[PDB]
């Protein structure tokens, strides 16, 4: 999977090209994003800091004036959150900004995670969590979580493993819920927190309707179901789904501290249907074998969903061995959906 984000890096421009029209800008290639910087900014192999969208950055009309034009308030703090866009017509996401405007940075490595340096943090849309009347206790620290890297950052592992195999899923749009099994307990989570069971509880009742905490008992093994719940009532139901239901996409072995291999996934997966247990995974795609840029993967993120009347976040792949994972979010979907 993944750790946590580097939300600003320094980084050294790729490709710089023109921006039709717009000559005072020009569109600069950042490993795998394009980014619009000021023209002569900067030169192929000249470093900068960049930040990723998504990023929060405060207020600042001394580093930032050139983002002084879409200041919000955030969680009750004022900044800009960068998010995808298109200006001039040309798409960009991010911001790249010279070594020259950071003196403390001097010192400082290409690679180098500088967000928390830099103060900058993680904008995310609103979520409602549960309550702290069903709150069971912390998510279990012997899981894993979900979180996957963007194909946009690893251009030059999109090269060394080109020829593998890989699974691609389509990524969905929704809370994250871990049903879990660890040796005589059974448990359900949220993205943050694991659950009390109530009637109520919508995590805990999708995890009864498909019947997974008895499928949990059936396999007899350490095992952490890993997705989401999707539907009405869930950040914006953007498949339109009827009622809520968990979209299985990974599980950890909680004896092996790994994720089962796609196949071992998919091996256990019917295995539990083979056995009456309705347990859903979210919609596999062909196989594929990596032949392909950072950019057409990116092409192959746009797309029908589960709902395919709906376009998709994106897809996920992961190597059939297991070892080596990203997703590649579309951009189409992006452009259209301005509070994600």
């Amino acid at each position: 999977s993944m750790g946590v984000r580097k939300l600003a890096t320094i980084r050294t421009a790729g490709e710089i090209t023109p921006i039709a029209g717009a000559e005072a800008i020009e569109c600069c290639h950042v490993d795998g994003w394009t980014c619009v910087i000021k023209k002569g900014e900067f030169k192929q192999g000249d470093r900068g800091v960049y930040f990723e969208i998504d990023s929060f950055i405060k207020e600042d009309n001394d580093r930032y004036p050139m983002l002084s034009k879409q200041v919000i308030d955030y969680e009750g703090q004022r900044g800009t959150r960068l998010r995808t866009a298109r200006l001039r017509g040309q798409l960009s996401q991010g911001l790249f900004l010279p070594m020259d405007r950071f003196p403390e940075l001097a010192s400082n490595q290409v690679g180098d995670d500088v967000t928390e340096i830099l103060g900058i943090t993680k904008w995310e849309p609103p979520i409602s969590t549960n309550l702290s009347g069903e709150i069971l206790g912390e998510f279990p620290t012997f899981i894993s979580k979900t979180d996957q890297e963007r194909v946009q950052n690893l251009i030059p592992q999109i090269e060394e493993n080109k020829g593998q195999k890989f699974e691609v899923t389509v990524k969905l749009d929704g809370s994250s819920m871990t049903v879990y099994r660890k040796d005589d307990h059974i448990g359900v989570c949220g993205r943050n927190w694991e659950l009390r069971e109530t009637a109520t509880n919508a995590q805990w009742h999708a995890a009864r309707r498909n019947k997974m905490i008895e499928g949990l008992q059936f396999l007899n093994r350490n095992l952490a179901l890993q997705g989401a719940i999707i539907g009405e009532s869930i950040q914006g139901n953007l498949e339109k789904l009827k009622g809520q239901d968990f979209y299985l996409f990974d599980i950890y072995d909680i004896d092996k501290a790994q994720y089962l291999t796609p196949i071992e996934r998919q091996s256990l997966v019917k295995q539990l249907n083979d056995n009456g247990f309705t347990v859903k995974h979210v919609p596999i795609l062909d196989d594929l074998e990596l032949n392909h840029t950072a950019e057409q993967i990116l092409a192959m993120a746009d797309g029908p969903s589960l709902n395919k009347n709906v376009k998709r976040e994106g897809l996920v792949f992961k190597r059939l061995d297991g070892k080596f994972s990203f997703k590649a979010i579309s951009n189409a979907y992006l452009e259209k959906h301005k509070d994600r």
